[PDB]
């Protein structure tokens, strides 16, 4: 069972203070230390998750966070999840700015790619990927975190294509336009996320409007090349970026392309 009772998690730590709420470190008995996630009532529709736990509770890779379960006796309620040492990866990249070999980041890259190849072949769309959404393990192990969210997320101004906080940065064209949502919008995102890889945590068109980043990438314009990103690299970003999601590659395909250059 997903459902946690109260009695079986301890918190030990403030870990901060997120987006719903706060994030401690805690222990889940008799199985493992952990992360929970209190979140506020009205952050989430908590009815419509629940209602997807038995099913998703069966997903598991080693380039996916794992969501142990849910404790939900009283409000607020709590997520519990595998503990990441080391935090979210846009942070992570930010604080360690010159010291990553390019080879380093091609591999935080694959990481990512082989998760989100295990999420496209279970039919599981993402929907926000980025690297804010990643988080970082033992020895650098990079694992993919928040899948499928933003279809519970309660505020209409970060879901809506029209909303004012939508994360438009990351999205494809089909997305921003119709949300229409797939895994070849998911390549997109991925191919945004190398960018904020290969870039060390530089936000995508930082000078840009939502509007300003819809019409540049309408008319043809894409981010530019990181200096750690070599050629072929940047090459791929580019089929992540084309404007058909037909055009695009599967994550299948991606991870090939990506293992081939990294050995
Ligand atoms: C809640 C954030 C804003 O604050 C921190 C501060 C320090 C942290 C140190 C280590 C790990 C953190 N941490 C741990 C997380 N989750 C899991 N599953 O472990 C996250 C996250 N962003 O989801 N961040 C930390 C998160
Ligand atoms: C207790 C969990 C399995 O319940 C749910 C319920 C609904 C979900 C809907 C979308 C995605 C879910 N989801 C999200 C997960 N992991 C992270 N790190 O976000 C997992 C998992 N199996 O690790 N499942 C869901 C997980």
């Amino acid at each position: 069972k997903w459902v946690i009772d109260p009695s079986e998690l301890t918190f030990v730590q403030e870990i901060g203070s997120g987006q719903f709420g706060l994030v401690h470190l805690g222990y889940w008995l008799n199985k493992d230390k952990v992360a929970i996630k209190t979140i506020r009532e009205g952050a989430m529709s908590e009815e419509d998750f629940i209602e997807e736990a038995e099913v998703m509770m069966k997903l598991s890779h080693p380039k996916l966070v794992q969501l142990y379960g849910v404790c939900l006796e009283q409000a607020p309620i709590c997520l519990v999840f595998e503990f990441m040492e080391h935090g979210c990866l846009s942070d992570y990249l930010r604080t360690q700015r010159g010291l990553f070999a390019a080879e380093t980041l091609l591999g935080m890259c694959l990481d990512v790619c082989e998760g989100m190849a295990y999420l496209e072949e279970a039919c599981v769309i993402h929907r926000d990927l980025a690297a804010r959404n990643c988080l970082v393990g033992e020895n650098q192990v990079i694992k993919v975190s928040d899948f499928g969210m933003t279809r519970f997320v309660l505020d209409d101004q970060y879901t809506s294509s029209t909303g004012t906080k939508f994360p438009v940065k990351w999205a494809s064209p089909e997305v921003f336009s119709f949300s229409r949502y797939s895994s070849k919008s998911d390549v997109w995102s991925f191919g945004v996320l190398m960018w904020e890889v290969f870039s060390e945590g530089k936000i995508p068109y930082e000078n840009r409007s939502n509007s300003e980043v819809v019409e540049d990438i309408s008319t043809g314009f894409r981010l530019y090349k990181p200096r750690l990103a070599s050629t072929h690299v940047y090459q791929i970003m580019n089929h992540c970026w084309r404007e058909r999601p037909e055009d695009r590659p599967a994550f299948s395909r991606l991870l090939r392309q990506l293992a081939e250059i990294a050995e």
